[PDB]
């Protein structure tokens, strides 16, 4: 029930923030190699995610706003196992633009990852402030790969999200992959796809899905094609409320982008009070667009 203000960076604008998406924009497309040329794309949607899926409606505990990412507890969550490398990368972005928050270079990192993917615009608004290490939320309150549709629409609710925002969420799903020693479920050995599409969607509904075990015993729901679905991917299928807005997107691409960028700015945004006064939402240009 703990209030946390925006307050934006000392003296800072929309231009001091699209220099550090710049500087995030050019590292994605400098550090190719990474994680078999996926590149580092989906894991800073994905750390941009976690630091925000701790949130609690409730008590406003957790959520993007303090950065405490930083901090041993949460950056040692199973839950967040392989986010560290998405926080190495952001290491000399921090150190180049030291007045950043951490809550608003974790965030403006998923913000960059999706944009620089060919996604959506996402509106993006400064100002979160780092707050102490006893801040820090217990582990625990990131959701797990192995429940069903109705835990799913359970855990979102902690959230402050619909039927739609988890199924538009969930969407992120057709970046990067699943890593074994990360999670408990499977390699494609190789790259994956780093271009954000709505080809979740249409996975789900087009692949031959077979429900097998994976090398670390748990189940995983698998096509002759290669792919891989989590139980709770499958669950959107299985559940019918999920499986009308699952074929809405697959369906259009533009409705997608539009409800994904909606939900995940509210994502990135819960807990967080905004000002009257406050600057109105930063839309930041591509590299493409500023012909960087
Ligand atoms: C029911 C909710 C969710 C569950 C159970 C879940 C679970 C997982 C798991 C187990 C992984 C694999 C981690 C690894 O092994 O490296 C993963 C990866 C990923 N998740 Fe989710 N997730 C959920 C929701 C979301 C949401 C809401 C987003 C963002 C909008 C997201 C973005 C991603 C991305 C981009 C990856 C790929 C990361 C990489 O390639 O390194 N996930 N997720
Ligand atoms: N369904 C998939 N292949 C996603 C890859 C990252 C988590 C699940």
């Amino acid at each position: 029930t703990l209030v946390h203000v925006a307050s934006v960076e000392k003296g800072r604008s929309y231009e001091d923030f699209q220099k550090v998406y710049n500087a995030i924009a050019l590292k994605l497309r400098e550090d190719d190699e990474y994680d078999n040329y996926i590149g580092y794309g989906p894991v800073l949607v994905r750390l941009a995610w976690h630091i925000s899926g701790t949130w609690d409606k409730h008590d406003n505990t957790g959520g993007s706003y303090g950065g405490t990412y930083r901090f041993k507890k949460e950056f040692n969550d199973p839950s967040n196992a392989g986010l560290q490398n998405g926080f190495k990368f952001l290491e000399p972005i921090h150190k180049e633009f030291p007045w950043i928050s951490s809550g608003d270079l974790f965030s403006l990192g998923g913000v960059t990852a999706v944009q620089e993917m060919q996604g959506p615009k996402i509106p993006w608004r400064c100002g979160r402030v780092d707050t102490p290490e006893d801040t820090t939320p217990d582990n625990g309150r990131l959701p797990d790969a192995d429940k069903d549709a109705g835990y799913v629409r359970t855990f979102f609710q902690r959230l402050n999200m619909n039927d739609r925002e988890v199924v538009a969420l969930m969407g992120a799903h057709a970046l990067g992959k699943t890593h074994l020693k990360n999670s408990g479920y499977e390699g494609p050995g190789g790259a994956a796809n780093n271009v954000f599409t709505n080809e979740f969607y249409l996975n789900l509904l087009n692949e031959d899905w077979k429900l097998e075990k994976n090398d670390a015993n748990n189940e995983q729901w698998d096509s002759k094609s290669g792919y891989m679905m989590l139980p709770t991917d499958y669950s959107l299928i299985q559940d019918p409320k999920y499986l009308s807005i699952v074929k809405e997107y697959a369906n259009d691409q533009d409705k997608f982008f539009k409800d994904f960028s909606k939900a995940f700015e509210k994502l990135l945004e819960d807990g967080i009070t905004f000002p009257k006064d406050a600057p109105s939402p930063f839309i930041f240009k591509t590299l493409e667009e500023q012909g960087l």
